[PDB]
């Protein structure tokens, strides 16, 4: 599913995610824009053999187990095809995660480079949140 911006940013806040350790809603639609385009089954192999899955475009090194990335970890407990489903909630609840692990939102490395320092808030300017 190719999520609206506006559609996402709603089931952003529903699952809880305005605020979540300090981050405002625009800037996890910043996120998932320059991840996943709004796609939720975009996926990107990484150089080290894993991939990224799904809206936010979650690491299997670490986050979840997709059968083919040996040496890591599985740590939000779910199959990395779960992040690829047009329902985010097992995307967000794995980002819940990440974020809350020490380094923020930097583990997203798009949000880094194209999110930080910059108006995330236009990304849900004009929703009816
Ligand atoms: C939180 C998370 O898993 N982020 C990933 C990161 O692992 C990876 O370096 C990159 C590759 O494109 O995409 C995402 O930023
Ligand atoms: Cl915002
Ligand atoms: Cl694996
Ligand atoms: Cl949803
Ligand atoms: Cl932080
Ligand atoms: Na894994």
């Amino acid at each position: 599913k190719v999520f609206g911006r506006c559609e996402l940013a709603a089931a952003m806040k529903r699952h809880g995610l305005d605020n979540y350790r300090g981050y405002s809603l625009g800037n996890w639609v910043c996120a998932a824009k320059f991840e996943s385009n709004f796609n939720t089954q975009a996926t990107n192999r990484n150089t080290d053999g894993s991939t990224d899955y799904g809206i936010l475009q979650i690491n299997s090194r670490w986050w979840c187990n997709d059968g083919r990335t040996p040496g890591s970890r599985n740590l939000c407990n779910i199959p990395c095809s779960a992040l690829l489903s047009s329902d985010i909630t097992a995307s967000v609840n794995c980002a819940k995660k990440i974020v809350s692990d020490g380094n923020g939102m930097n583990a997203w490395v798009a949000w880094r480079n194209r999110c930080k320092g910059t108006d995330v808030q236009a990304w849900i300017r004009g929703c009816r949140l």
